[PDB]
């Protein structure tokens, strides 16, 4: 609770003083730079999205198959927290195979997904999942099988739950998809209010938990939104698990984020937004 006073003081503070702007070049100014070297590599040009956007070396996850192990995303382990994510692009045409490999192979339970396929008329991530039940989809280069099982459409959000098949052993998992349909590309949501009750709804089904592998976040590059969506919980968790005297640095979190993945939110209004969340969050549990 003094974590949650001192939040709010440097919040008004940063606020009067109009300083979000400075503060975020600041942390981008500090934020760790690593090799991306397997990203770079010739052969794996056509499976990234973005030339700017690519998972560090050592912190990338790696498919479990022989001859390309390369996929677009990164593991972000957050020790005290005791939060994992994996954060990566919005998959490509020829990469939806290759996210659900990592799907199955991560054991994640849960996949975020904070885009829309088309935004402001651009495409900005592939249909990686099936819109029909009877209309499954097969990824025949990783075989998979993947079926709509369910499909929950609300005004903020929808919520989906999907039969991940491994073909090969004809083994099946259940993956739930929550799926922010109202935040915009290099925007914030609506409002502090249906951001937390998304994210409270992403909690409660256990996706988040030690028991899985970690959740699998996305938005179109993976590094905005899906950045401001796991500083926003971890943060929240951290002013939850520690007790007073102390406080949480929303800004040492972000950077402690960005050891692990590049551009973790991308603009300083996605930063301000998340001491929002995070200071309205507090205060509701
Ligand atoms: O989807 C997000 O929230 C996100 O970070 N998107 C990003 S980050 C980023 C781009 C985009 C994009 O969507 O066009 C384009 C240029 N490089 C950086
Ligand atoms: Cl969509
Ligand atoms: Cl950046």
């Amino acid at each position: 609770h003094m974590a949650s006073m001192e939040m709010e003081k440097e919040f008004e503070q940063i606020d009067k003083s109009g300083s979000w702007a400075a503060i975020y070049q600041d942390i981008r100014h500090e934020a760790s730079d690593f090799p991306c070297r397997v990203a770079k590599l010739p052969k794996n040009k056509n499976r990234n999205r973005y030339r700017d956007v690519s998972p560090f070396d050592h912190s990338r996850i790696k498919l479990h198959q022989e001859d390309n192990d390369y996929i677009n995303a990164s593991l972000i382990k957050m020790e005290e927290a005791q939060r994992s994510y994996i954060l990566t692009q919005g998959p490509l045409p020829n990469t939806c195979g290759h996210f659900w490999e990592m799907v199955w192979e991560q054991k994640s339970r849960g996949v975020v997904m904070l885009n829309r396929v088309m935004e402001k008329g651009s495409l900005k991530c592939a249909q990686y999942w099936p819109q029909k039940e009877e209309k499954e989809m097969i990824f025949e280069d990783t075989n998979l099988k993947l079926t709509l099982i369910s499909e929950d459409i609300k005004s903020y959000y929808t919520v989906r739950q999907l039969e991940l098949e491994n073909l090969t052993t004809q083994e099946t998992r259940e993956i739930l998809h929550f799926h922010y349909t109202t935040w915009p590309d290099f925007g914030v949501p609506e409002s502090p209010a249906s951001f937390l009750a998304f994210l409270f709804k992403v909690r409660e089904s256990g996706s988040l938990s030690p028991e899985h592998g970690p959740v699998v976040v996305h938005c179109s590059a993976g590094i905005g939104r899906s950045g401001t969506f796991c500083l926003a919980d971890t943060c929240l968790l951290l002013m939850d698990k520690r007790k007073d005297p102390s406080s949480v640095d929303i800004k040492k979190v972000l950077l402690e984020m960005r050891k692990f993945r590049m551009g973790l939110i991308q603009t300083a209004d996605q930063l301000r937004f998340s001491y929002l969340a995070v200071i309205e969050g507090a205060k509701f549990i």
